[PDB]
């Protein structure tokens, strides 16, 4: 017996702070939609660069930039001074792993994001898999045993995977890993702004452009000071003249400053709307999605029906190619989606999937238009 | 006997395509000023990301992105398909040097940009100095002898230094290096849009935000195919599943797409205005600057008076600190400048300098206001 949507003003306020969608956007897990305020804040900084000078404009923006660090810090339980800006989540993990001291061994999910594995390998890490259930959810007790008996230099948990909408039990794993005396890094690229990311991790990173609906080309890396000062940044070399802290070294480099102030506005908007309220809505968006897609011929829903996420993935039962379906949906029906290849999670995925990832604004009629379009798809 | 300025409509068209400066901007070598068109083009893409989807918007922008590659390619004598987007010039040299095969030995100017040296070191290069005159200009014949007798895996020429406005004889050095059978990389961060960068180099890189007046957070790297396919990118590892070309690997990663289309508009504007005409104007801006600053007490001009560049640097003769002067000029008189520390060119600079780097729009009255303000400076 299905249930109605809990009506909340939040959904509409969100939709109306953003430009009108052309068709139908179900792809906030890939790239969400900047508010007018975010777009204006970015444009404004670029204009200011042109008036007063680019570096003086950047200096004058330290208030807003610091605000953004702090808002991020509050969402993860770190201090604002532990937080640093990056180009994105891949930049973030590379900065971290390339800086890591001593024995480079880690454990992670089998469903680990492929480009993360790529970076792990490129930085000379030995990578072991953590024990999981049939869905890819970590088994926390078994993981505890495994890590006590067989130690590793760090654990890398993707709290929410790009290819499947399973909420990982982050907090429970973090205390298990700490009991074994092992630090935890968290890939919160999908999770930040979506799951409770206040779980006592040692490092966390994420991306601007996804659930926080900020500009592309920005991410964040946060590292606790105990860990931060053990790190040995690749650039500059460790025997270099100009003395600066580890986090100052990691944040070093040319970047789009405007996009960073854009981001700060965007986290601001998340906090303003209420983290907890937004997350409960996204969880409900997921419920409704899986109810509506429960019965489509040629597609089965992969996630349990009451996982607290907005990510819902569909596997074809008659050998249809999601990349093609995605293309059709865009060109013909203006419906934006993501096709996840095996390369996204090579040691878990056996077959590609179609991923919907709608934000708070989605309606039940919109989920029906998708299901309709999904039926009459070549 | 001084000479008048060659009046050209170019100066004014440029000024009027940009926002009104608040005070006086003499710092295009650090960060220039985006045109209204550039700013609008960037904003437009971000808005489009929000309507049609971020990745579909990026795909739809391939025309403009490819245009920008091509415009860059024409300025350096490469093919558009040799050109790739980066975060900036430091990103560029790191991508290149981290990818370099076999024996890692190079020669460069003693006046090499400090962060370049830092990257060279971090990638395990042995770095030798090329012979130069008193100004830091390379002596081409002596360099030819040195390289024949004592070979090196590549030569890194900064065609125009950040700390001093010496135009390096790039073309003449490139043929000398090729005669010795040695490839040449060029740091054209200051030179692109400023000097003739069509000189037959094997690789060239530059930055969006300087003389081409594009967005921050963007640069370009161009590599000839002979060299490109010998390169072995750090990420992904060389034994990785997904097969793609070297340049495709280097351009991989999250980035601000909007800023890239911004950049394309900006190179467009340079080509539209006429490279050769713009360069001759910048050269004249330099002449006028050095005439006007010829006699200031407590400051001497460093560059010969007829170097074809807009970069003019001042050394204090009564132990004044340029960082302080720069700060005063901004806070009190709204004049934007750059203070170059020793760390910018550690193996050449003995003492800090104040750097002016005005674009085509500068007037002679503006250069007088600076000289005036430079006299009554604490
Ligand atoms: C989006 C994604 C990333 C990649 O981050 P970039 O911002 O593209 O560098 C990382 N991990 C997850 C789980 C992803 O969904
Ligand atoms: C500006 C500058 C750079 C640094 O490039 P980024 O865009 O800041 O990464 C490189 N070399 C020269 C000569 C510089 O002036």
């Amino acid at each position: 017996v299905p249930r109605g949507s809990h009506m909340v003003m939040l959904a509409q306020q969100w939709r109306d702070a953003r430009p009108k969608v052309a068709g139908l956007h179900l792809d906030s897990g890939a790239c969400s939609r900047q508010s007018f305020a975010v777009i204006d804040a970015t444009t404004a900084h670029a204009r200011h660069e042109a008036e007063v000078g680019g570096y003086v404009a950047a200096e004058a923006a330290t208030p807003a930039l610091d605000a953004g660090r702090a808002a991020v810090a509050s969402l993860i339980g770190f201090a604002a001074s532990d937080v640093v800006y990056t180009s994105g989540s891949n930049h973030a993990i590379d900065l971290l792993l390339s800086s890591w001291p001593g024995k480079r061994t880690l454990a992670c999910l089998p469903g680990e994001y492929g480009p993360n594995l790529s970076a792990m390998a490129a930085n000379g890490f030995q990578v072991r898999a953590l024990p999981v259930d049939d869905d890819g959810r970590v088994l926390v007790d078994e993981a505890s045993h495994e890590l006590s008996a067989h130690p590793v230099a760090l654990v890398h948990l993707t709290a929410l995977a790009s290819h499947r909408g399973i909420a990982q039990p982050a907090a429970e794993l973090v205390e298990a890993c700490h009991n074994a005396g092992i630090p935890v890094v968290i890939d919160a690229a999908q999770a930040l702004g979506h799951l409770d990311c206040n779980v006592g991790a040692d490092a966390v990173y994420s991306s601007s452009r996804k659930w926080l609906a900020g500009p592309r080309g920005v991410g964040v890396l946060a590292v606790r000071p105990e860990l931060a000062e053990r790190l040995q940044p690749r650039i500059p070399p460790s025997d270099w003249p100009i003395p600066m802290s580890v986090l100052e070294k990691l944040e070093l480099g040319e970047h789009n400053a405007a996009a960073r102030v854009g981001f700060s506005v965007a986290v601001g908007e998340h906090l303003a709307a209420g983290p907890t309220a937004v997350r409960e809505r996204l969880a409900e968006v997921g419920r409704l999605s899986r109810q509506v897609l429960a019965e489509v011929d040629g597609w089965r829903v992969v996630e349990p029906v009451d996982q607290p996420t907005a990510i819902t993935t569909l596997e074809s039962t008659d050998g249809a190619d999601p990349a093609s379906v995605r293309s059709w949906l865009i060109a013909e029906r203006g419906i934006v989606t993501t096709a996840c290849e095996l390369a996204r999670a090579p040691f878990e995925m056996r077959t590609p999937v179609l991923r919907i990832s709608p934000h708070v604004d989605v309606t039940v009629d919109e989920l029906e238009q998708f299901a309709a379009a999904l039926r009459e798809a070549p």
